[PDB]
């Protein structure tokens, strides 16, 4: 197994996954590693063998349907994932607490957003579908840009949205298209 963390790249308490060699602080990992649990299989490993059980399940999908899904257990761990991917990125940390709005000639966003109360939206199943998770997940991104107006620092929110929409369309399949 790796001797840091898949998430965070750092070193320190690291629970094993026991079908793949990645490694994971508990609240790295999403959800929190489980207390017992001989073997264990990370995150990747169980979205791995959704794909392998259900092959047609990586067909095109429009987003459209995906959005109306109820979050019913294996889109429950699709979000789970996406939310995890953004957060491996490092620039993940600007977006990742409760922020706040005190900048001459900005208001603040009417509805503020973060990727930790993401996280403690999904584990407390207040989402019940796709489209609440989403939603949310886009509006951390839109609410910097409207912020931060022409500040360079701006392009932090279009690139960790990037990183959102890409493993968006990774994760639930949605047909590619030019
Ligand atoms: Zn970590
Ligand atoms: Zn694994
Ligand atoms: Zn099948």
């Amino acid at each position: 197994n790796s001797n840091i963390c898949e998430v965070c790249n750092k070193w320190g308490r690291l629970f094993c996954c026991d079908t793949c060699p990645r490694s994971f602080h508990e609240h790295c990992h999403i959800p929190s590693v489980e207390a017992n649990k001989n073997p264990w299989s990370c995150i990747f490993c169980r979205i791995k063998t959704i794909q392998e059980r259900c092959p047609e399940s990586q067909s095109g999908h429009q987003e459209s349907e995906v959005l109306m899904r109820q979050m019913l257990p294996e889109e429950q761990l699709k979000c789970e994932f996406l939310l995890l991917k953004v957060y491996c990125d490092s620039k993940s940390c600007f977006f990742a607490s409760e922020p706040y709005y005190n900048r001459e000639g900005s208001q603040g966003p009417q509805k503020p957003m973060w990727l930790n109360k993401v996280k403690t939206s999904l584990n407390e199943q207040m989402y019940t579908r796709v489209e609440g998770f989403v939603q949310d997940m886009r509006l951390i991104f839109h609410n910097h840009k409207e912020f931060y107006r022409e500040d360079k620092f701006t392009r932090l929110g279009i690139q960790v949205q990037d990183i959102f929409e890409k493993n968006f369309r990774n994760i639930f399949a949605i047909q590619e298209t030019s």
